[PDB]
């Protein structure tokens, strides 16, 4: 993944737990070698993973709720590292930003063309809930998106609830979810 | 489950799409033979799935949306059906709610005896934040789950934010939730 992620790992870890955790997170990670993560450099995920096991063990904490906490930290992270603005356009609401989710992407991909981003559908059920289709290339990252969702309802003051309905971590074609919202 | 819990379902649906609605999902699920559900008796748990799964079809949503809708639902029902006191009984917040339900529904079997509560265990992570361990006789009912705890917040006048971290019906050995709340 692209190195803002890593960045935003870094950043969340070192902020809530001290720079001597991140460290040594780090360290556990096999990644005390590389000095900064450079946002626009493209890395391989396992970089991402291995941060989030070296997290997992470190803070002794499961590695979903770590992924959960980084997609809430997500939302807030972008919008203070050069996305605020990209992130408004997006839009007003949770289901119009969802909707507006493969947009933003295309948008960021012309700016450095080696990313991968997922893909995101929504069928709305009423004017309060959706069922949302998660198609990503990645493996182990739907609860990032559940904290992803919840940072959205931070971001529109919108109470939010998500379960997920379908599993691609079992073979399924792809992770589901459904959701209301205020 | 008892009755209470299909009479609760029922209420839920004519109130919020009509008595017209409500045959025709519980025509739909074929239990046209049962003309009002006994609060007190002890029924076949494939006729709540019937009704869940039929009331999907007919509203055109998924089940687990619906179970989140009536496990909201069920906090509020309970409270001015006869069991406001029972419910009060359990305490004044979240946190303290859930670490009595386990004793809350001791005292629901005595009336009646032929219930199969779940077991629900809380490991407090932080004064705003806790891990519920769901352990249930029956599948599917997460989603419901997921409903209850956000029906407790509204209760509580507390903001609450959950997530669900292992699944029961993926082969885990029970459904585990992580939850913030204000
Ligand atoms: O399943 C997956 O493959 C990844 C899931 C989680 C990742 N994000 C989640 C999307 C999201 C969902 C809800 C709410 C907000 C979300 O994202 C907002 C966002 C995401 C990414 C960026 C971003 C910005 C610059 C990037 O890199 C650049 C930019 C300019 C020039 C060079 C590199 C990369 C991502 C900005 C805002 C977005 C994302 C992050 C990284 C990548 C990638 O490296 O392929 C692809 C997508
Ligand atoms: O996993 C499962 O197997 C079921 C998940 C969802 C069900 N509820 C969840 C409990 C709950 C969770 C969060 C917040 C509040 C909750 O409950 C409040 C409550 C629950 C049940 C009753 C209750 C009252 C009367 C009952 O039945 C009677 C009463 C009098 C005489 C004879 C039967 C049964 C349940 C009242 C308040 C309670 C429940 C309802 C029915 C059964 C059962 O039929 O076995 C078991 C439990």
């Amino acid at each position: 993944m692209y190195g803002l992620v890593n960045k935003a790992i870094q950043d969340m870890i070192s902020k809530h737990h001290g720079e001597d955790t991140w460290e040594a997170i780090k360290q556990k990670a096999g990644l005390e070698d590389i000095d900064f993560f450079v946002g626009m450099e493209a890395y391989s995920d396992d970089v991402t993973y291995h941060l989030v096991g070296a997290a997992s063990e470190v803070l002794g904490k499961p590695a979903e709720e770590l992924l959960i906490a980084f997609g809430e930290y997500w939302v807030t992270y972008t919008s203070e590292e050069g996305y605020g603005e990209l992130l408004a356009s997006a839009g007003d609401s949770l289901p119009e930003f969802m909707e507006n989710l493969d947009n933003l992407h295309a948008r960021v991909g012309l700016s450095f063309p080696q990313l991968r981003p997922p893909a995101f559908e929504c069928q709305h059920t009423s004017s309060k809930s959706m069922e949302l289709h998660y198609q990503s290339t990645r493996a182990g990252l739907a609860p990032m998106v559940l904290g992803l969702l919840h940072g959205l309802g931070k971001r529109f003051q919108t109470k939010v609830e998500v379960t997920q309905t379908a599993f691609r971590e079992t073979g399924e074609d792809h992770d589901i979810f459904s959701i209301k919202y205020e």
